[PDB]
């Protein structure tokens, strides 16, 4: 997704 972002997804 983006991670380090709105929350975190697949990189988190």
């Amino acid at each position: 997704v983006q991670a380090r972002w709105e929350a975190a997804f697949d990189l988190d």
